[PDB]
């Protein structure tokens, strides 16, 4: 694969500081999509905007286990077959938490835009399209969560 290697190159550099790209990637869809905010209930509570999330430990502990399951996406980039019964499952407990499927091409969205402003005249066509072929397979996967 050559796709392959355009993931894995785009990653690399995104890797070095996962808490900051990630910050970037939930800033991104917080303003696409402010719905999602609620969603976030940790003992009981709502934030009421969305700077609120960057201040709560445990929102920033979500923001680096985005990171870890992108990360392992990237791993098993040929085949991601070896992830798809954990997929599946973290599928069914976004489910339970209330997130709708469609709001995760707005995730899909704002992890490109998180590409596109990190990798600049590096992001090229190919790697968008590479990156967006991954992340349709990984929707595919985390979609059975919702019964197929
Ligand atoms: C799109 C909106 C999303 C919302 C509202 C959301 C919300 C949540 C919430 C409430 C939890 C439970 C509390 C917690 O562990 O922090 C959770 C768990 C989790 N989320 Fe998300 N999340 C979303 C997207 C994602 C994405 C895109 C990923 C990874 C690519 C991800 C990975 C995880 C993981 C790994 C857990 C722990 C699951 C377990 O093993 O129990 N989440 N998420
Ligand atoms: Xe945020
Ligand atoms: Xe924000
Ligand atoms: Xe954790
Ligand atoms: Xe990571
Ligand atoms: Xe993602
Ligand atoms: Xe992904």
């Amino acid at each position: 694969r050559p796709e392959s290697e355009l993931i894995r190159q785009s990653w690399r550099v995104v890797s070095r500081s996962p808490l900051e790209h990630g910050t970037v990637l939930f800033a991104r869809l917080f303003a696409l999509e402010p719905s999602l905010l609620p969603l976030f209930q940790y003992n009981g509570r709502q934030f009421s905007s969305p700077e609120d999330s960057l201040s709560s430990p445990e929102f920033l502990d979500h923001i680096r286990k985005v990171m870890l399951v992108i990360d392992a996406a990237v791993t098993n980039v040929e085949d991601l077959s070896s992830l798809e019964e954990y997929l599946t499952s973290l599928g069914r407990k976004h489910r339970a938490v209330g997130v709708r499927l469609s709001s995760f091409s707005t995730v899909g969205e704002s992890l490109l835009y998180m590409l596109e402003k990190s990798l600049g005249p590096d992001f090229t066509p190919a790697t968008r399209t590479a990156w967006s072929r991954l992340y349709g397979a990984w929707v595919q996967a985390m979609s059975r969560g919702w019964d197929g």
